[PDB]
């Protein structure tokens, strides 16, 4: 699924994302733009080292979830990553929650880094009513 602007930060919301870690929910809104477009669906194979990312926050198969042909991966997150390639988000959410409870926090997305960080991201979560 791909989501809309305003669906997508009113979903999170629920979800309790806004705030979770220190995190703004503009923060989140900015993340999932840059990495999946909002698109649930999103895959992305590493070939330098065998790793895919799944998800609307893209998340790394050799650390966050398992996909059995990752090598020496873990599965922090304790699911399969299909789970994070369903049009509800709820284990995605879960996954990225767990991902932000660790030192580096919304850092780990090397992405947030180039886009977000330091930048005005109002204008992800503006005229949606969250």
């Amino acid at each position: 699924k791909v989501f809309e602007r305003c669906e997508l930060a009113r979903t999170l919301k629920r979800l309790g994302m806004d705030g979770y870690r220190g995190i703004s929910l503009a923060n989140w809104m900015c993340l999932a733009k840059w990495e999946s477009g909002y698109n649930t669906r999103a895959t992305n194979y590493n070939a330098g080292d065998r790793s895919t990312d799944y998800g609307i926050f893209q998340a790394n198969s050799r650390y966050w979830c398992n996909d059995g042909k990752t090598p020496g991966a873990v599965n922090a997150c304790h699911l399969s990553c299909s789970a994070l390639l369903q049009d509800n988000i709820a284990d995605a959410v879960a996954c990225a929650k767990r991902v932000v409870r660790d030192p580096q926090g919304i850092r780990a997305w090397v992405a947030w880094r180039n886009r977000c960080q330091n930048r005005d991201v109002r204008q992800y979560v503006q005229g949606c009513g969250v």
